[PDB]
């Protein structure tokens, strides 16, 4: 329900 996931820091964000 938030974004922020469990492989997910903001540097997956790029690629």
């Amino acid at each position: 329900m938030e974004e922020l996931q469990d492989d997910y820091e903001d540097m997956m964000e790029e690629n």
